[PDB]
């Protein structure tokens, strides 16, 4: 039921995400809808991942606060609700946009000459809805229960209690399995066949190749040493509150690493706009020419 000192870690990576995506992810914003002007459906998804992990950096403050000040900040009882349920319910929404990509990237280089229809703006504005309802409703009980609980260990948090609620080992599990591994598992199979597609091509000089292959698995990697960490951690609290609730001694000696990961869980950010708006050639272009404007 105890805690420690965690104003080390999660009081500076999140100073650094907030620094380094702040003035990145608008310029990937930027980028998207550039690409999103001359009827690129990409830059659609793009752009909402952009705001995806806009609203969510504007929610760390609030939380550095909670790292700094030892775990509590009594900043509103009805407001740890609408700013920190954010900050749980991005890395779910950016993951989608995520795996949007992928498909986009899988039905127009392993299938082109075919599924025109999927691959219009209309379309990929059609889909972003449907994602940003689905993931705000499935994640959507943290609204409805009482969050801000105060223990008599000098601490009171936001959205966690130690030990958690029944009802919060459940939606651990479906984050772990239905928001990190079924994305993830779309992302790498897309991917793949992608790089299953283009090795075929005729006119493609085997270093292009090369550079696919470096840039694809970065990309299905970078998700994985970011998220992997958090949701390892969170199915062993939601598989030991669940064998053996009431005895909580699993919680103290795994609170720190828990609270670790969630900051490194902070790093996909910095990640997006980099690997996806401004490692190409093409689109730091256009952000090189917006820095002069």
């Amino acid at each position: 039921v105890d805690s420690r000192v965690d104003h080390l870690f999660p009081p500076s990576l999140y100073i650094f995400v907030i620094g380094v995506g702040l003035p990145t992810n608008c310029l990937a914003l930027w980028a998207a809808y550039r690409q999103v002007r001359q009827h690129n459906e990409l830059g659609v998804y793009l752009m909402n991942l952009s705001i995806a992990d806009l609203l969510y950096i504007c929610t760390l403050p609030l939380w550095v606060d909670y790292f700094l000040h030892h775990d509590n900040w009594i900043h509103g009882p009805g407001s740890c609700k609408l700013f920190g349920f954010i900050f749980y319910s991005n890395i779910y929404i950016s993951i989608a946009f995520l795996c949007c990509i992928s498909v986009d990237r899988y039905l127009a280089v392993a299938h082109p000459l075919r599924f025109a229809r999927l691959r219009r703006v209309k379309t990929a504005v059609a889909v972003s809805s449907v994602v940003w309802a689905t993931e705000l409703g499935a994640n959507s009980a943290p609204l409805f229960h009482d969050e801000l609980f105060r223990d008599r260990y000098n601490h009171t948090f936001c959205f966690e209690k130690f030990p958690m609620e029944r009802w919060v080992a459940w939606m651990n599990l479906y984050r772990v399995f239905v928001g990190f591994l079924f994305p993830w598992a779309l992302m790498l199979l897309c991917y793949r066949g992608i790089l299953r597609a283009v090795q075929s091509s005729v006119s493609t000089e085997r270093q292009e190749k090369v550079k696919i292959k470096r840039l694809a698995l970065s990309l299905i990697a970078i998700v994985l040493v970011c998220f992997a960490p958090y949701h390892a951690l969170l199915l062993s609290r939601s598989a030991v509150y669940l064998g053996r609730p009431w005895d909580c001694g699993f919680e103290e000696r795994v609170f720190s690493a828990y609270h670790s990961s969630l900051a490194f869980t902070s790093l996909n950010c910095v990640a997006d706009p980099i690997l996806y708006c401004l490692v190409n050639e093409g689109a730091r272009s256009d952000v090189a020419k917006a820095l002069h404007n």
